[PDB]
Formats: C-alpha cells, sequence, structure tokens
C-alpha cells in the first residue's frame, strides 16, 4: 500500500524541504500552500495516512484546522510543526515537532507513522 502523507504549511521553503524528506522516505505526498487550500480538499484525509501541518498558517488556527480533521470519518495521524511549546486532545493521534528541528528528528518522525 502507499503511505499518502499531507503536508500543510505555508512557508514555501520549509514545505519544499519537508517535501523533499517525505519523498526520500517513500511517500505519495500532497502539498496545501494554505489553511483555504487545505479546506477546500478536506475530504481528502479519509484516504491520508499522515497530516502534517504548521502551528501557525496565516489563515487557519491549529485549532480550527484539528477541528475540521475531526468532522471527517477516517482521521489520519497528526504532526503539528510547533514554535512555542501541547494541544489537548482526546483522539490520541496528535503527535508534535518543534522547529528548529534537527533533519534527523523529521525522518524519524515520518518514519515513525508508515505502515504496517
Amino acid at each position: 500500500q502507499p503511505f499518502r502523507v499531507t503536508l500543510v504549511e505555508d512557508e514555501p521553503s520549509h514545505a519544499t524541504l519537508i517535501q523533499y524528506h517525505l519523498n526520500q522516505l517513500g511517500a505519495e505526498v500532497t502539498v496545501h500552500p494554505s489553511g483555504s487550500a487545505f479546506f477546500q480538499h478536506r475530504s481528502q484525509l479519509s484516504t491520508c495516512d499522515l497530516l502534517i501541518v504548521s502551528d501557525q498558517l496565516v489563515d487557519l488556527s491549529i485549532f480550527s484546522l484539528l477541528d475540521i480533521v475531526k468532522e471527517q470519518t477516517k482521521q489520519p495521524s497528526v504532526l503539528i510543526l510547533t514554535t512555542g511549546r501541547l494541544i489537548e486532545s482526546s483522539e490520541h493521534n496528535l503527535s508534535y515537532l518543534q522547529k528548529p528541528f534537527a533533519i534527523s528528528e523529521l525522518r524519524a518522525a515520518i518514519d515513525y507513522h508508515k505502515p504496517s
């Protein structure tokens, strides 16, 4: 099976860097350059295995974003790229990675959310 990853990130240089490593770890990646891009494709999260989202999209809060994910009938694992330092959820699928991060951490993270 494929490892479908959706990347929602609005700094294009962090997005392209993350996308490069996703492709080296063997992901089929969908990149949404904004929160509005993500919203208009809400529906395709039922086929996503891992959602990597920034904590600080200029046009959608992580809270709204996470509540939109919660409306879907199949929810992915979520990896939240953060600065500050942890959102209280009772779905158990939020993991976090703090920027600035080492590339090794990014890749361990992504690999620990692969199948099977």
